[PDB]
This record gives structure tokens, sequence and C-alpha cells, in this order.
């Protein structure tokens, strides 16, 4: 599903996500912009792992996709439950990876597109 950006936006809100672990919705909403274009089938390959869904969460630590060397599955979860029209496991696995103490930095593209700039757009006119 490709979401529309103020439906996204509803969504996370209601889920909890606005100030959790100190990451505001618009931080939130500009990860998942620039991560997989509110698309929750987006998948990326890269040699020894791969990144699935909306906040693209990797196969190494966080979730099982079952073809992963040295798989943790912190999250608990299949990394096809990551795929899913439905956000609700996407977004507690996300919760669980800022629990650790890299927080949101440990996504390299909220540092480069997100870090130190005016993020109000992603959630302007919503109502959130
Ligand atoms: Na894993």
């Amino acid at each position: 599903k490709v979401f529309e950006r103020c439906e996204l936006a509803r969504t996370l809100k209601r889920l909890g996500m606005d100030g959790y672990r100190g990451i505001s919705l618009a931080n939130w909403m500009c990860l998942a912009k620039w991560e997989s274009g509110y698309n929750t089938r987006a998948t990326n390959y890269n040699d020894r792992s791969t990144d699935y869904g909306i906040f693209q969460i990797n196969s190494r630590y966080w979730c099982n996709d079952g073809k992963t060397p040295g798989a943790v599955n912190a999250c608990h979860l299949s990394c096809s439950a990551l795929l899913q029209d439905n956000i609700a496991d996407a977004v507690a696995c996300a919760k669980r990876v800022v629990r650790d103490p890299q927080g949101i930095r440990a996504w390299v593209a909220w540092r480069n597109r997100c870090q130190n700039r005016d993020v109000r757009q992603y959630v302007q006119g919503c109502g959130v």
C-alpha cells in the first residue's frame, strides 16, 4: 500500500508514534518518505541482509526472514509482517529499533535528509 501523506500521519499519531522516545511525528514521517516513499511493500536487497517495508527495517537484527546469516530477531516477527498493508507490526518493530542507543540515527537516511532541517512540512495541514 502507498499511503498518502496525511493519511499515514493520522495512523502514526493513533499508533502512539508522536514524541515516542522523543521522536516527533514530523521526523517519523520524514524517515518514512526518504526510506520508502510511504510504500509498505518497499524492499531493498543488500549482500547479506534485506530492508523491509515503510521504515525499512533490516533483517539482520530486527525481523526474521529466514534467509539472513546471523539473524537475531529482536522484534520477534517474520519480515513478511512488515510488508502488510496494515502497519501496526512495523510501527511496533520501529519502536523497538529506536529503544536502542542509536535512536532514529540508526537510519542513515534520517541523518542526511531530516536531521537539523525544517520537517514541519510532513504534517502541515493534517490536523495531527
Ligand atoms: Na533478524
